[PDB]
């Protein structure tokens, strides 16, 4: 693939193209995924990492005090004055108008603050018009969808033919759908598509660490296609140093990237 | 298809053998889906219709105006009221921790006050194990799920492999799962399962139609109370309705 530059220059969606620059521009391919349950510590957690990182990826219905004005105001200043994209992982699997009032509107207006969120294959490519619309009717600025063609869950039913399915339907709107949450590379580039690769599931193969040996290394996902690791508890759990592990991170995944160009 | 009383006593499923219950004490087999936008007319119209339905579906998250207060208080006091069950129609598509908070916490605190929810199959039996603990967890209430096994939306992905992956997780747990979202019988007899086939989208496909074809609750929308009708008048029309149809049946 192209550098991160290159792919910022040229491509379609805004969203993602903003997201480029921000990884070129702070040399950093590391989404932090901070699921604790108070708005205090994730803002902490955010401020710590902020300079390291080019998006969050959040829940926010998981938080026990989510507010507009404690949360998500906050949360947004902090994106800004840090330079990093917010991705909400909803995994919406609806469609009509009740998925549209689910990512705009209820109590977390979704798409007034989250650069990004993601949906299912499973209900059909009306997912993908019915999100942007409902983007489009709240907010100005611009938003992104990612897709989940396979899942890593076991015993998931997404099949080869699921998976195609999936793919197919990001290949109706590549405006608003950037990529997706996946192990591999997605191919597409033959066809003109240039999606975003974001992948969980990654870790450093810590000497004594059994929690993050079950993941797979950053070189290796990187290598392999991944455009983003998407990193958790091992930024900032057990005592670690959000700081230090940001920039560790950051810095493997950096490397990573550097050597398969 | 054995009667709701004689399913009632036999269901393996607290929640189920409840509901069943309720549509045989108060001749219903009608759920009542009203996606309005504020709590105000959601109450109203559900004060109306709660004499002649079973089961009240629900999204709460569609609302402007949430609050456990002012909508989740009332609304349990009209379920114990008038005795139907509530069924969030959340369509939950995670596992795991984040699954279980988005089920038992967050804002709207779903399993604290919704008898019932349904979940899509493609996540794997994960999601079954994952809610029912969750479940466990935040109350000694009766709790249970229903999965969606085929979809009706345009190009949707559940085939027939998809919708045999999704009923195989139906069966990890009859204590927990409960039946199904769909427009047909589902079997599951010849194994031992007793499923709640829960069918949406009909009118008067006609009420006829689907209880007659093995669906054992009709849900109903805009039908019920949209173009200025009165709710009361049409939930006694859609009750009757498959309530004389089930007892042809």
């Amino acid at each position: 693939k192209a550098t991160y530059k290159e792919r910022a220059a040229t491509h379609p969606s805004p969203v993602a193209a903003k997201l480029f620059n921000i990884m070129h521009e702070k040399q950093t391919n590391l989404c932090a995924s901070l699921d604790v349950r108070t708005t205090k510590e994730l803002l902490e957690l955010v401020e710590a990492l902020g300079p390291k990182i080019c998006l969050l990826k959040t829940h926010v219905d998981i938080l026990t005090d989510f507010s507009m004005e404690g949360t998500v105001k906050p949360l947004k200043a902090l994106s800004a004055k840090y330079n990093f994209l917010l991705f909400e992982d909803r995994r919406f699997a609806d469609i009509g108008n009740t998925v549209k009032l689910q990512y705009s509107a209820g109590v977390y207006r979704i798409a007034e603050w989250a650069d990004i969120t993601n949906a299912h294959g499973v209900v059909g490519p009306g997912i993908v018009s019915g999100l942007k619309q409902a983007a489009e009717e709240v907010t100005k600025e611009p938003r992104g969808l990612l897709m989940l063609a396979e899942l890593s869950c076991k015993g998931s039913l997404a099949t080869g033919e699921y998976t195609k399915g999936t793919v197919d339907i990001a290949k109706s709107d590549k405006d608003f759908v950037i990529g997706f949450i996946a192990q591999r590379d997605m191919g597409g580039r033959d066809e003109g598509y240039d999606w975003l690769i974001m992948t969980p599931g990654v870790g450093l193969d810590d000497k004594g660490d059994a929690l993050g040996q079950q993941y797979r290394t950053v070189d290796d996902v990187v290598s392999t296609g991944s455009d983003i690791i998407i990193v958790g508890r091992g930024l900032f759990a057990k005592g670690r140093d959000a700081k230090v592990e940001g920039e560790r991170y950051r810095k493997a995944g950096w490397e990573a990237y550097l050597r398969r160009c």
